[PDB]
């Protein structure tokens, strides 16, 4: 695995224990995550996606990137989050995503993706992702989402 995406996984996982207070709760939504990008991962390598299937998943990366890049603009001093506004688009990935494997995995697969991206949508962790508790958290979110942006890996 990329050092870089680990890094983000790895406070991805880390915000995920402290605002659930839950070791279990936390190894399962990342779990679940590592499952999905595989299976993923695997569909796209077997050459199994017909050609709307891959600009569904051109798209997803198009929202992949926005999230990321609105998740730093929040970041800013500068500007307000807004919790509604990254919950939205990280359930617009959510659904692109839905779209892109409907045909392709299992609904328990689907459910895994439903999992994750509801997890980390929820606007209650959000709103403590962005408060002054998870400010170490954030940064480091933050230091992740703006590398691998600039090195092509979302
Ligand atoms: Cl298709």
């Amino acid at each position: 695995i990329d050092e870089t995406s680990s890094e983000v996984l790895d406070e991805l996982y880390r915000v995920s224990k402290e605002y659930t207070h839950s070791r279990p709760q936390a190894q399962r939504v990342i779990k679940d995550l590592i499952k999905v990008a595989i299976k993923v991962a695997v569909l796209h390598r077997n050459g199994s996606f017909g050609p709307s299937e891959l600009a569904l998943a051109t798209r997803f990366r198009q929202k992949l990137r926005q999230g990321a890049m609105t998740a730093l603009s929040f970041g800013e001093v500068d500007f307000t989050f807004e919790a509604a506004v990254l919950a939205g688009l990280l359930t617009e990935c959510r659904d692109v995503l839905l779209e892109l494997v409907e045909h392709h995995l299992t609904p328990k697969s689907h459910g895994r993706i439903r999992h994750v991206f509801d997890h980390f949508s929820d606007p209650g962790l959000l709103t403590a992702l962005y408060g002054p508790d998870f400010t170490q958290h954030l940064g480091k979110i933050c230091d992740g989402l703006r590398k691998l942006l600039d090195e092509g890996k979302l």
